[PDB]
């Protein structure tokens, strides 16, 4: 393997994709960023660790910028009236087998799968109802 | 409407699937378990706060059990032999417009989508290289 | 999806019947009021909370009140003259199936079944015998 | 005339109904037992009392076992694997004629109706949502 | 009955009305929305209590935004020169019967009417005189 | 122009419409009270004042009293069994056109209008659901 390579962050089907690609590994933190200022990029970056003698721990952190009324290349203050932050932390215990990875794999992908409560509770600027 | 609905967690192709349905909505906090004793359940749960005067935040966690049947004291009792546990905090800026959260929910998708950096190590035991 | 909704506490098959109407779930307790005075009204409340790390515990609460109305220097007053309160505890371990859920729903039923001892104690103000 | 009997509490139309017999009613308190295993055994007790000069309250107790068997040192025994306690207090004022309590009656037979919110979500392992 | 549903908040005569739709039940307080960015959106909450022995308690919340040089989607700063608020209290003593309430509903409604003083005042940016 | 006139409060279709009319403003609260003695009167309070250096606020309130004829030391007086309290505050900042300000008075009428949701729960001793 070698995981560390670009990718479409959001599909867009094809035209208007905004793809992410490396940009740091400063002490083993792999960082992606699109193609901006850094002050209006999407940015992604991952890392693991044990966290204890019994789990590891994957941190994902992902920044959105906010699109709309958007001057591209502008400084826009302050800041963060224009990002959004995705932090997401998954606890595994040493046990799990790749399978058992799989696995909680597909339940994140499910969680945020079109259609489903959540997705469409955040892009609809609600809570559940 | 009522976006408080049952959904497919893990996706096993229409075999072995696991859905989660509405379970409790007590003090703000959605809930949703699989059909299981509450010992061996999967588990969702989502609220939303306005954090900061200019900001609101979602809070997902998603439990994953490795279930087993456990003896104690001679009795055999369902039980979870260890539980994977996803902790997602996002922070959306109030002046992000329905398009603007439509993104959120996209680049969440395309970060775990199969075959990308970041489900690729997670589910090979693996660190970003 | 929702069990928080309105519902016939007492069947007077169709005519009469005295139904509950969702009116407040602050701090995790749902109430159910009938429809008129509040003073006059039955009330309903249910609660669920983790009592112990084995066991979760429902709180369920009835109020029926005799309707009456109360003149005191001729101002009259729809009042309730008194209220019998059902007052229920239900303990269930983690380790509970669906099944065993509904099967404890059953046993609740069937103690107060038309005909059983309980209920035909009840309704006519007697003991056992 | 008696109400002391026998009865189903728990009707698994017509086979592997469970039915309770009476035990014992010493000290103003009936209790009833299926049979087998006393270990095993599902047990319902009533009593009823003037708790206060206008109110009289009657307390009933059923457990529902999880039927298992222990097995110590190889020898195994027949016992409950854990067992649900619901626990209920009805008071009524001395003023209620028969009629008053047939309507407190079907008050609670209404509550667990088949159906209706507090019975389904008990049996679903769920709270109120 | 089941009110949470979706109305029309402002009425412009069928084109241009502002809908406002169910986007949160968090604690029993019903949230309705407009489909814009949260900083924009017209906003309205409810919720109902027992506020004392005697009473019973409606809280309504609106909000609505300043409009004339709005720029849509954009970040409007500061929060309070957009927004307008409106906070209203209903108190009702527990002997209102429903047609107690209807009045009270009318007596509201009447306060509000078109061509009526308070509505006429607000308006227009005046007092009284 | 004075827009301190009397209204129709509760409009019951000609006939015993309750119409309330100007009655004091002294201290610059305008004030306007049905036809009945003091002690069974609606009433109706509004006033304005300048809350922060760049907002306004508007505060209303309404009285509807239930009439009784209550007998005191042998004698009867006309008064009110109990009064049901509207109580609402309205703050507009100083940047909001007088089309802006209509908006805010449409919405307010929208919101009470029959059939939507609130009037509805309120007239029906309902909350929202």
């Amino acid at each position: 393997a070698s995981n560390f390579t670009q990718f479409v962050l959001v599909d867009n089907g094809g035209t208007g994709d905004v793809t992410v690609a490396p940009s740091n590994f400063a002490n083993g933190v792999a960082e992606w960023i699109s193609s901006n200022s850094r002050s209006q990029a999407y940015k992604v970056t991952c890392s693991v660790r044990q966290s204890s003698a019994q789990n590891r721990k994957y941190s994902i952190k992902v920044e959105v910028p906010k699109v709309a009324t958007q001057t591209v290349g502008g400084v826009e203050l302050p800041v963060a009236a224009w990002r959004s932050y995705l932090n997401m932390e998954l606890t595994i215990p040493i046990f799990a087998t790749n399978s058992d990875c799989e696995l909680i794999v597909k339940a994140m992908q499910g969680l945020l799968k079109d259609g489903n409560p959540i997705p469409s509770a955040i892009a609809a600027n609600s809570g559940i109802y």
